[PDB]
């Protein structure tokens, strides 16, 4: 069968579960799975996402949609999108010199457990490409010179976007992306990165949070924002360690705990269960 | 503020969510919460928890129940509860040789993280009269005599039908239950008990884990019925043990999951997050 | 650098440990990591991993044997083993329809989180042939006739032999092995499997399961012995469900589940951190 | 029986354990359990524990102590520290308007679980006199007036003095203790604390978490140092926090999370398992 994902998120108001579900049932669809969050009961902002079936999920499509459009949509001022799980999300995956993360996406991919169209890998260095095309996917090696920045991004750019891609996937990319790129991917790049107790900004952070005796490990999955501040967190989460682990033990360690909530994250994102509002996410799970 | 719970579970059709959240929408309510389950898409069984607010749930309570009856119960067959968080359910603890449980209830109680009314607890030991009565709450001794375990249960219903117990906890209660107890309470009897893998059937199964090398110590709550098999699943966990420790260290990471678990299950019950259908439970947590 | 790995279980006695070290230090090798246990203060038997280096584990390495056997070992009755880091074990994994439990050792061992050295997989089935060969192992086929299983295990193991496997994995091979079979891999054949709270014995588990309302899962991996009872459990863990998974969910998180408990145990005898007393074993991680 | 434990630090060399089971042996005692550490391969600090047991640890103890000094201490040039079990630590505890980490320390205490002798509880505060007291532990209420600090320090002071307290623990005391307060308890005064993933430094760290989209929280446990530096970390761990969550519910798991991670600081304390070496902490649980 086809599922249909409505996203929903507008001004916290009385009726809007109402006015949804009431609508989808006059359309003959039948909810397989409904989740709602309210940041306030009274004010605030609302987030729904509801998954359903239907007969004729085809044709039925742009109908569904103008209908919510001018019945629920505009009532309500609602931000919203309808999306198919038969829809497999165009997506690219950039990396530099750690293979953990992509490694994990590729394999991940490759044994069903990520629905997505991955289209190319893009890296600012060789070291892949044997691996990646032995999974039959299109590896794209593209320098990133000094000052020569803006140089690199255009043929990115111009990648992207001849593949159409719809989602941009940072396994451990480790330059910088100016504003202009991330203003054409809004809130359609995922990133991942370490996290410790307390923070650790410095050289080295697995020989700082190894100095400093941490028994914790974190890691962040989280969207790319133009913004001098980083975009909604998606995803957390940590590993424990002891006075046993050398810095050695800990890379390792940590490492395994960013490919896990990367591809969380980017699981998440492709079922289409995360909703953005600020800067923070709502993830229905 | 006052929250209102409903609580309904019936034959899933289309339909369902549209006309409850319609309904408490006409009636000047806000969701706060909403969750739903449905063992299949078509057919099978429809769950579903509302949490919400209104002005005046007080005289407009019965009201409330007459029209959702009529107009929304009737209609979808539906088995159906209304309750009130600052209704605060009478409930027992019955408890025999072992403290953990009952101690862990008493504190939790105490500090405020169980929304119940403690009326009494029962033993058919002594053991803990000082302990409980230094909490405020009756003591009951009543023993449990051979053959004469119907002299027995006599008191204990006397006991919990004169204070209105509407929940009995099974606080690791070393005495069977003949089914005729059992049936005065569907639903409202909680127990908590040891597991194991694979399940240790025998004399001193925290001997026979320890024997068999188990990584693995399981505790499960579950509610109690005359029927000869266990009753719905509340909830279940593990804890984790090693070649390490000792049938006496098993045995204390064993009680600590026991209160844990039986704790975390008489906290929901009394949260009504808890819908039991057949046997077994739909926890919306 | 090359680490040493002494694995000894003995009747615990007083002085073991000095006896130990004392005779590692004379033998000027210095201790990375030492582990040790004991099932009973006052008799019972203890078991010890000690990973140490030292100048020259050339042929100095025979010497070291024969010493430690003549000075420790044959004084304190201990049964001992010396391993060495890069002495790589070879294994072969058997699998049948499932192809879970085999992907993740497969792609474990390529991005080498697993020390070892696969020289075959062997199946009753030929769906993965493809796969298998794809990541640079032969791919066996033997299949298993009912009344031709005879047939069939002396083949496998002539391919075993052929191969000098010293580590046999079960990735989820559905046929019986024969005493005479296990006979010849004491302690080298890990198997993996299902568990539940509580237990189930019949047609589809992930089926009496769902059925049951159990809020877990368990997967068990194990040595396996020629007896009728289960052998020395290596590894169990679980994977939290709910009324929110379905039938097929349970059986993708037990999928994910199996794999990962699998590869763990597979991994901890390839490092050798298992031993084995009666039908318990010692895991020092 | 009495369990002994010998704590023991020192400059990695290589045969510290040979020296140290050898005397232990000629002194006949047995090992319980032993565990030790090594920062660096080569170079480095040694950590170590082993707890012991042997026939009469009575005047016997004087000798003990006098021979390992003489016999291996001075020789390996070692920071060390015989602990026996059955001493139970004179302890206080600090404590302001915040009473959960408080109260499970009490309860625990109550219930056995923390192997101390609580001597009397100290706030700034007169708050929690009745449920304190109700425990049989003396409150000393010493108000903290601004510009008046030095003043209360001393009776502070003059209180832990007259008790003989050996462990200061800090339920959550909200005063800023003078370096030549804390210099009177080197690695003697246990604090807990927020964290979060990102930082907070500002008005309400529940408030500025919520606000950032965080879906952990952290607390952290560490003995407490006269320098600007926080000191050595004992234990640290996280929570899992939503959307479902409010701001409200995530102060609530915050608390569960500080009195859960700081009464843990204190058990291993209590039972001698914490090894201070610069700034960081060698748990051996």
């Amino acid at each position: 069968m086809e599922e249909a994902r409505l996203l929903v998120t507008c001004p916290d108001r009385p009726g809007i579960v109402a006015a949804v579900s009431g609508f989808l049932y006059a359309h003959g669809a039948n909810i397989t799975d409904l989740q709602q969050h309210s940041t306030d009961p009274e004010g605030g902002t609302f987030f729904m996402r509801v998954a359903f079936t239907a007969s004729h999920l085809d044709l039925a499509r742009p109908a569904l949609e103008r209908a919510f459009q001018e019945v629920v949509a505009s009532r309500f001022q609602m931000q919203w999108r309808l999306a198919y799980a038969s829809e497999r999300k165009r997506t690219a995956i950039l990396v530099s010199k750690p293979a953990h993360a992509l490694l994990e996406l590729l394999w991940r991919y490759r044994v069903g457990e990520l629905p997505m169209e991955l289209r190319l890998v893009i890296s600012n260095h060789p070291d892949h490409r044997e691996e990646v095309e032995r999974f039959g996917i299109p590896y794209h090696h593209v320098p990133v010179e000094k000052g020569r920045k803006e140089e690199a991004e255009e043929r990115i750019l111009a990648l992207l976007e001849a593949e159409g891609v719809e989602l941009v996937v940072l396994a451990r990319y480790m330059q910088i992306l100016s504003p202009g790129f991330v203003e054409r991917f809004p809130m359609r790049i995922i990133n991942i990165h370490h996290s410790f107790l307390p923070a650790f900004a410095g050289a080295d952070p697995y020989r700082q949070a190894y100095e400093r005796g941490v028994k914790l490990i974190g890691a962040t999955a989280h969207y790319v924002t133009e913004e001098l501040d980083q975009g909604p967190i998606i995803e957390q989460d940590v590993v424990r360690v002891s006075h046993r682990h050398s810095v050695r033990e800990m890379k390792r360690l940590g490492r395994e705990l960013e490919r896990t909530v990367l591809a969380r994250a980017v699981r998440w994102h492709l079922e289409d269960r995360i909703l953005v509002h600020e800067n923070r996410t709502v993830v229905f799970v």
